[PDB]
């Protein structure tokens, strides 16, 4: 009965996700290289800059995506208007002008992201909150499905007619998601929060912020037009940021691991890769949420957010040391023997060793994602105040796209010529004579570093 009723509207929402993933991800597939490959032909630097330039504008719109949708406008209205405005940008990619379409992209998609999950987590906040986690693992694999139906689709009809179309595909999904959402309104009711007075709240909290300036905040607010909803606020917003403070390198690690294991990878398409996560993720949210979350149930081991995300720490680790081990084998076996392989148009050299080596490494990320990000999402819903969950969503991707630029400098500062791990990184291949097996390890002990101060801050938070 809690799934029933509204399931619908539940449905129409998990379909427009979808297809927002998959509109992103067929942009961000083949971005580099279709402008590469253009009449336009740039350079690789430019266009390397160009797509770093658009994942940061992504990052960072989401806190002020959030903003708009709680400030002046409702979430329902806010999410149209950036889905519109991210077809009106997508439409340019299939006819100065190429700076302003990434930019209307970037808004509407980090608009987008930061709305979307507050609105159907609300949507379903009627029951307990088992209801919110379950609508939330089938939210990841719902994206995760979308990102797999992109990346083959993309592929499956580029083939088949001109590759304009290519990123028409796309273009039309984005739509398809408008004229559903569209439909869902029609019957949404989903509680709209009608937010007209969460403005002020806003205001409020600078006032706070001028009233630091000018438990001291709880006794300084007693006194003063302060009443005690917005204190609390304040207090779990200041609890919040150092759980993002933590989870920051978290997320350095993550991606440095998924960019890693598909260079790696490269040496035993080129997204299907990726794939492979995505395909594992799909295989494991279902059969976790039949099977794993009712036995806790008997057991009574139900436990926090944080501890979950501790959990995935912890297959993070093993996954990283795991890779640092195959990664040490395969050194060790290429230095006898070399195998010539093309992939696309590119020439890379690959030890004679089979690909299925990396199915134990990618199955514990995968277990450690459906342990730690849907939780994380489920904590970033649960913490935040009733006024402000959208903004508190944006600000957890900001500090998503801040851990990822950290990782990617800690990428670049790990290949100085004094560290030697790696000499040939520059040119596109030959990683046979690099220390990539080095680079894991170190990114296995700050995993474990960052792994016990996370579970500090739980347990101080807990007290509390």
């Amino acid at each position: 009965g809690a799934f029933a009723g509204r399931r619908a509207a539940c449905g129409a929402v998990l379909l427009t996700e979808l297809l927002e993933r998959a509109a992103f991800y067929g942009i961000t597939s083949n971005l580099v290289l279709f402008l590469n490959g253009a009449p336009f032909c740039w350079e690789g630097a430019q266009a390397s800059e160009a797509l770093l330039l658009f994942m940061g504008l992504t990052y960072l719109g989401s806190p002020f995506g959030g903003w708009l949708a709680d400030a002046r406008l409702g979430r329902a209205r806010a999410i149209l208007l950036s889905l519109a405005l991210y077809l009106l940008g997508m439409l340019a990619f299939p006819l100065p002008a190429t700076f302003a379409g990434l930019v209307l992209v970037g808004l509407g998609v980090a608009t987008v992201k930061a709305n979307i999950t507050p609105f159907g987590a609300d949507q379903v906040k009627d029951r307990g909150p088992e209801a919110t986690r379950r609508f939330f693992n089938w939210f990841y694999w719902s994206i995760n499905l979308g990102a797999i139906l992109s990346l083959g689709g993309i592929a499956y009809i580029q083939q088949n007619v001109s590759f304009v179309t290519g990123y028409a595909i796309p273009t039309v999904c984005v739509g398809l998601a408008f004229v559903v959402f569209l439909c869902g309104q029609s019957v949404f009711i989903t509680k709209p929060p009608d937010g007209s007075a969460f403005t002020d709240m806003f205001k409020i909290l600078t006032y706070s912020c001028c009233s630091q300036k000018r438990f001291d905040s709880c006794k300084m607010s007693h006194g003063g037009p302060f009443t005690e909803e917005k204190v609390e606020d304040v207090k779990a917003l200041v609890k919040i940021v150092p759980v993002f403070l933590a989870l920051i390198p978290y997320w350095t690690v993550y991606f440095q691991m998924q960019t890693t294991y598909v260079l790696q990878s490269l040496h035993l398409p080129a997204a299907w890769l990726t794939m492979f996560d995505a395909v594992l993720i799909l295989l494991l949210i279902p059969l976790k949420d039949k099977l794993v979350d009712p036995i806790l149930r008997r057991h009574g081991l139900l436990p926090s957010s944080l501890k979950r995300i501790a959990v995935g720490m912890f297959f993070v680790m093993c996954s990283a040391f795991a890779a640092g081990i195959l990664e040490s084998k395969r050194l060790n076996l290429v230095k006898e023997k070399t195998i010539n392989q093309t992939i696309g148009n590119v020439v890379y050299h690959a030890a004679d060793l089979s690909l299925w080596w990396q199915v134990p490494q990618y199955l514990l990320i995968g277990i450690s994602e459906i342990f730690a990000s849907i939780a994380g999402l489920e904590f970033a819903y649960s913490a935040a105040p009733k006024s402000m969950q959208s903004a508190i969503m944006g600000l957890f991707f900001f500090f998503s796209g801040v851990g990822s630029f950290v990782g990617s400098g800690l990428l670049a500062l790990v290949s100085i010529k004094a560290i030697g791990w790696m000499s040939s990184h520059t040119d596109f291949g030959n990683i046979n004579g690099c220390y990539l097996n080095y680079y894991f390890f170190l990114l296995a002990a700050i995993q474990g570093a960052t792994l016990l101060l996370f579970l500090i801050i739980s347990v101080k938070y807990d007290h509390h």
